[PDB]
Order: C-alpha cells, then structure tokens, then sequence
C-alpha cells in the first residue's frame, strides 16, 4: 500500500541514453519497480517514446515530433549524442540506438514491468490518452482492479488526468507539480494547483485527491535548491496521497527524502536508489 516505489526516470537514463532500449533493458536489472516514460505522437498517429516534443537535443535530427512521420522517426539516431555529452559513459552499442514505440515497448517486457507513463495537456496532441488506453488494453496492462495494476498514469495537466479518470477509475493517477521562484523571487505552482510548499494547505490536498493517488513533486529548483520540506511532505501523507519526487540521482538527497517519507522516487541511477533502500 505504501511500498517504496524505484521508479526509472526514462530508464536507467544515467547510465545509457534516455528512452532507448539501451536504457529500457538495464532497469528489471536494477531491481527498479517502474519504467518510465514519456510519449509524443507521431504525424500518422503512433505513439512513441520521447521526453522533448522536438527530436532535436536527443537525436541528429531537428522538427517536432507531429511534423513527422513514424518512418522519419525510425530513421533517426537517438544514442549517439549519449556518448559526446557523457565520454566517461559512452559505449559502441549506444550508437545508432532507434526510437521506440510505445507498442514495442509493451510487446518486449509485457507484464514483467510495470510503467509509469506520462500525458500532456489534451490540447497538445487530440486523442492520445485514448490511444494510450487502448493500448494499455490491447496488451493487458490495465487490470479491472486498482490495486493489480501494471500501470500508473502521471501529468503536469490536471485536465488530462480528470479526463483519464473519467473513461477508467482503476487506474492509479499521479498528479505531478512543478514549484519555481517567479519574476519577484515568489515561490509558485506552475499550474496553481496548491501553494508554495511551505504553506501548503488540507485542501490543496483533498482536490487532488478527488482524481489521483499521488503527487510528484520537484524536490529541487533549477538553481539546484531546495524547495519542498519535511512539512509539506507531512501534510501530504496525512491527507493520503503518495508521493514521488523527481529526480534524485544522489545518494545523500536519497536518503534525505527516506527520512521525510517519500514513498517512491524519480531517478535516473536504480541500482543507487537500490543500494541506499538495502542500508
Ligand atoms: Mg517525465
């Protein structure tokens, strides 16, 4: 109910390139729960693995994911770009690493992974989460219950969530939230979904509540402070929700969140998280 969660942000993402095989196949290895991961939706309507809605920054190509074809897709190297931004890490194999669908992700582990996948706002690309849905049921990810569930569906959109708890109650919902300091150094939600953490309240919580199991917020800024606490922590467990903060690639915040009761989180090295669950 309260099980630690070792989720795998994009894979083990600092140890091969993020949302490729390469990264995909390390995880079970790391003994991580959840593989996770982002989608876009491709000119011809498939779904494909992808954090940036541009291929840019991750491949040897440039444009939008929905100016393209999944043919062009296929064509680009999502690996190589691994080896030059992480020489000490670089590896042969990571070169000419292919995109993957969301279908060949499923059709590779089935059931012997469960996945932890991202929606964007609706508007973004019409129909995905019902595209996503049916493939979670093609596949037999989604059980009829919530509790054996395969699957957990996270988003920085409430409405993609609400929308999703429309069509299916059983499938467990996170609600993932973004705090950053504004233009007068004030400390806001991006989407205004509760206060700044510090002064979260009962209520903040018990909305959420109404569609999601969770929230995942940053336990960082871009700056690298801190900016949650151990009180905002509190008040969420105490309201019911679980929480998976993103992303932890260091031992000594590992062990810091443990302390003030995360029950899951982000991470792009599992067998760190791994070790520091085993202490
Ligand atoms: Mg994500």
């Amino acid at each position: 109910k309260n099980k630690f969660l070792n989720i795998a942000h994009r894979g083990a993402s600092g140890h091969a390139p993020e949302h490729t095989f390469a990264s995909y196949d390390l995880v079970k290895k790391m003994k991580a729960d959840y593989l996770e991961l982002d989608i876009q939706l491709t000119k011809d309507g498939q779904l494909i693995a992808m954090h940036d809605t541009a291929v840019d920054r991750t491949t040897n190509g440039t444009g939008e994911v929905r100016d393209k074809t999944l043919s062009e897709i296929k064509s680009l190297d999502a690996g190589s770009w691994f080896n030059k931004a992480y020489p000490e890490k670089a590896k042969q194999e990571y070169v000419g690493q292919k995109v993957p669908t969301l279908e060949e992700i499923f059709q590779k582990y089935g059931r012997s992974m469960k996945y932890y996948i991202e929606t964007k706002s609706p508007d973004v690309y019409p129909g995905m989460e019902e595209k996503l849905l049916a493939l979670l049921e093609k596949y037999n990810l989604i059980g009829q219950n919530m509790s054996s569930s395969r699957v957990m569906i996270q988003s920085f959109s409430k409405d993609s969530l609400k929308k999703i708890h429309s069509i299916n109650k059983n499938i467990p919902l996170v609600q993932l939230l973004w705090y950053y300091p504004n233009e007068n150094n004030e400390i806001v939600e991006w989407s205004g979904i509760t206060h700044e953490p510090k002064r979260v309240t009962n209520d903040d919580f018990q909305e959420i509540k109404k569609y999601a199991v969770g929230i995942g917020p940053n336990l960082r800024n871009d700056n690298g402070d801190l900016i949650i606490n151990e009180s905002y922590m509190k008040m969420a467990r105490q309201n019911g929700l679980l929480i998976h903060p993103y992303t932890i690639n260091e031992k000594p915040d590992m062990r810091l969140l443990m302390k003030w009761g995360a029950t899951g989180m982000f991470t792009n090295y599992p067998d760190r998280l791994h070790t520091v669950l085993k202490e």
